[PDB]
């Protein structure tokens, strides 16, 4: 009973953030196995953030330069080395609380849990989700760079965000762990426009079947669409396109409450037109996008 | 930038959590020093849920009948007890990973962090409140009793609930650490009622400073108001009434903003009694009411 917007248990993660210091600027690492992760920005000052020149930038440090303290000590650099937007700082200890993992790009859409840290030690943990525009909406203040978004299945950690900026707009930007930036966004001090944020419909579906599945359903109707006819109320409202896919993996969502998904797609869109007429569903006046379908069976059948 | 319900980092709860069995009943139990802490109605069978005689139940319970798994290996029971309505199995072993700790028993109103655990494994983690009813809107399904909810202050876990029972309206009842619910509640299968869940005004202050603080002003007006116009207002809405022990502690969110409490009081009021026109309030088209001045203020400064 009951639907939360439920983070990943972060002890994993908690056992690899460490502090990166270079020169007067400190942020979080991410340490794996040997190497230290952080955001290659690390190694400017604020006057370098407006035009930065990384390769020039990196020239003038040294292994000695990165100062990397996991808890109370501090771990010896023997390379460093840059990867797109993150540094690799290599030192001589592997962290013994290195939990299996893996490095993975996520698709917009796709939901994931933040350790927000500040001098490499951890605040709080709350669930994103990679918005349509590749921004996410978190919660993160000056020092939280380094910080990292992740997916657990079982014992292996997948890592798929790094924290590195926010935009003038109070929206965040960031990249996967092998230093791209999710989107056109740029490590530098220069005012980038996020485009249209789009709600992520077979999300917004997902979140549908759980309110079913929880008792919430004032919003079933009596009708159907087609993914076409859907598809043209989504444009209007902003919506994702719905295609095939998406159907498919909502597919044990509609076997479980016995809710064909185009059913729910017409509640959907009778939802978009007519508002919610100051009714909740699970607890929200609005229509909840980041949960996806993985996590609705997840939080409903209790995977651990 | 931005605001999430953000919940405390879990990794020192994961290492407390194991895995109780009694008879054919499995649930979580938590592992602090040598004593394991779990619901008492492990020891009883669908049968014995009706009218459970604890006392009597557990006179046929010997140490060897709780079986305590913590990961893969299983624990020594050298000891039982019931305190209220949970059991201490004293365990020949202290927890390695007991973290600093304390019991304590939160008022209505008070935020905390829920592990939820489904055989000694964690979940998942999310932030809840306690009702001015004494229920919590959780997520919990069969198997989940005995996950804990916290707080963390630096290094030191203050638990302050352990799960129990769903109540048949979906909303969630349990006990502090000592074994005594919040609430009127008993751990029995009897139809118990919740009582009028109110909103947390304190909370709903503390949510709007938070937005004021992330650039979300729209709400702000040119009214101001007193304690006791605010309160026939809130009586009207089902809000907790606002006493001069909640305006001290928005003190520093107002010293923050320079709004004086009474003036967001004023906003509040008008929120209540016009609607939010189909607006948003932090990514929220309702009052959000499970934020503390506490949690505003450490969220918004970062506090690790
Ligand atoms: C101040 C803050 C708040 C939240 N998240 C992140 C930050 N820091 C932040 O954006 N620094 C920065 C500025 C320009 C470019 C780059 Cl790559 C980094
Ligand atoms: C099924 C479930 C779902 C979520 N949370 C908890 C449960 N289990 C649950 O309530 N068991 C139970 C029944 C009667 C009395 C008592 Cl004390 C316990």
């Amino acid at each position: 009973s009951g639907f939360r917007k439920m983070a990943f248990p972060s002890g994993k993660v908690e056992g690899c953030m460490v502090q990166v210091t270079c020169g007067t600027t400190t942020l979080n690492g991410l340490w794996l196995d040997d190497v230290v992760y952080c955001p290659r920005h690390v190694i400017c000052t604020s006057e370098d953030m407006l035009n930065p020149n990384y390769e020039d930038l990196l020239i003038r440090k040294s292994n000695h330069n990165f100062l990397v303290q996991a808890g109370n000590v501090q771990l010896r650099v023997i390379g460093h080395s840059m990867q797109n937007c993150v540094l690799k700082l290599k030192v001589d200890t592997a962290n013994p609380k290195t939990p299996k993992y893996k490095f993975v790009r996520i698709q917009p859409g796709q939901t994931f849990s933040v350790l927000a840290c500040y001098n490499g030690s951890p605040s709080g943990v709350y669930q994103c989700a990679m918005r349509p525009n590749f921004t996410i909406k978190g919660s993160f203040l000056n020092g939280s760079c380094g910080s990292v978004g992740f997916n657990i299945d079982y014992d292996c950690v997948s890592f798929c965000y790094m924290h590195h900026m926010e935009l003038p707009t109070g929206v965040h930007a960031g990249t996967d762990l092998e230093g791209n930036f999710y989107g056109p966004f740029v490590d530098r001090q220069t005012a980038q426009a996020a485009g249209t944020d789009t709600t992520i419909t077979v999300n917004v579906l997902a979140w549908l079947y759980a309110a079913v599945i929880n008792g919430d359903r004032w919003f079933l109707n009596r009708f159907t669409t087609t993914l076409n006819d859907f598809n043209l109320v989504a444009m209007k409202y902003n919506y994702e396109p719905l295609t095939q896919d998406h159907v498919d993996i909502l597919g044990p969502l509609s076997a479980q409450t016995g809710i064909a998904v185009l059913d729910m797609c017409a509640s959907l869109k009778e939802l978009l037109q007519n508002g919610m007429n100051g009714r909740t569903i699970l607890g929200s006046a609005l229509l909840e996008d980041e949960f996806t379908p993985f996590d609705v069976v997840r939080q409903c059948s209790g995977v651990t």
